[PDB]
């Protein structure tokens, strides 16, 4: 299931934007694998989030 | 929401069970803050999980 209305309010996209994604995001939550969707601590109930996706609300993980 | 039929399945509760809680679930899927409600892999369509509850699907996080 996804979240739409938090995606939309982020501007939530599937791709990379430039170098900046959701594996290298603090509020990932990454699933089983590398390439398994994930989940995201502002993005609640969404368990779609893509590792390679990227929205406004990134902060790049320490 | 809540998902109750999912909740009643697993014997969800509000409190931990034996020192067992949800942060400490491999299941869990942390909300914003580590205080905040999350999801759970287990209870679909649920975004009120407790970090401090319990249900019987609970395992350790390694
Ligand atoms: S805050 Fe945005 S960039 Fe960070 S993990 Fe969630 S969806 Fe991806
Ligand atoms: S499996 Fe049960 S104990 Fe684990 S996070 Fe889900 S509700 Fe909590």
């Amino acid at each position: 299931g996804t979240n739409a209305a938090m995606r939309k309010a982020f501007n939530y996209q599937d791709t990379a934007k430039n170098g900046k994604k959701c594996s290298g995001c603090a509020q990932f939550v990454p699933g089983a694998s590398p390439t398994a969707a994930g989940g995201c601590k502002v993005i609640p109930g969404d368990n779609q989030i893509a590792p390679g996706g990227y929205c406004d609300a990134f902060i790049v993980k320490k």
